[PDB]
Parts: structure tokens; sequence; C-alpha cells
């Protein structure tokens, strides 16, 4: 059933934009993870570049606000190389 | 900042206790996106440290369905927190 994704970071690539024959707009973007997590009591540093897709009509409007650069949350599904399918963007 | 995946599957890759136990969960669901269901799939390196997940992954075997919870990171791998 579940597959859920929340992952943080910095935008390292900018939107790759495009739009299929059909007219589905798609929007790709790198999103950079750096930060600090707990595992069984110890601190340990979590990295990661996860590319990120966004599909569809609807969230496509918030992401001509995002560079590399900006920081923000992205909430979605994996799908596999792994890419993040955004269901929702928030802007840090 | 947050990072935190929660994934169901099944167990494809036994679980070695090597302290910590590391196994890989084959996952397959339908998502929906952009008005369509697409398939979802990924193969899942699972790393397991904590006494307190001990009992339950030494019973896991390849076949068995699982939930995992914990944080991704890129050596990519979930450093799961919690393991249903």
């Amino acid at each position: 059933m579940t597959n859920r994704l929340v992952l943080s970071g910095t935008v390292c690539r900018a939107p790759l934009r495009k739009v299929s024959p059909s007219g589905i707009p798609h929007c790709q973007f790198v999103l950079e993870h750096r930060s600090v997590q707990e595992e069984a009591g110890f601190h340990r540093q979590a990295w990661c570049q996860m590319p990120v897709i966004v599909s569809g009509h609807e969230n496509q409007a918030i992401t001509h606000s995002i560079t590399v650069g900006s920081r923000i949350t992205v909430q979605g599904f994996i799908s596999c190389k792994m890419v993040l399918h955004a269901e929702q963007i928030e802007l840090i």
C-alpha cells in the first residue's frame, strides 16, 4: 500500500520543462538533501541528490518560483534510478 | 530538515544480520498522477540498526510483506526506524 517520501532540501538543478504531445506538462529538477538524522541513538549525516518530477497541470504554477538555491519540501511517491514524483510542494 | 520514507513491500533479499540487519525491499504499487494511474516500482536496500527492532527482523524472510519507515541516505538506502 504505502509509498510516501517527504524530503526537504535545496534545489541543485533548475526545472527542465516540457509538454507531451497529448498536452501534459512535465517539469523535472533535482533536490539536494543534507541533514543530520538520528539512528539507534547516534547522529549521522544523511545526503541525497533526488530527481523530482512534477507532472500534470495542477502543480506547474509553483514550479516557476523554484530555482537553484531554492529551499523546498517535496511530498510524493518514489519510482525506480530513483525519482520522486511530487504530489505536494512546500516552499520553505 | 524533513527526510521520511514510508514504504510497504515484499522482502526480496533475506535479512542478513551484520549491529544491524540488512535486506532488500521490493515495492510495487499503483499510484495516481496527472489524471492517470501509474505503476511504481523500487528495490530498496534497508538497514535496521537498533536492538529494539531485532526480534521482528529475524522473523522476516523473503516473501514477507512489511511496511518500513525511516530516512533515506545515498551511499540509496532506507535507514529504518520502524518496521511492521
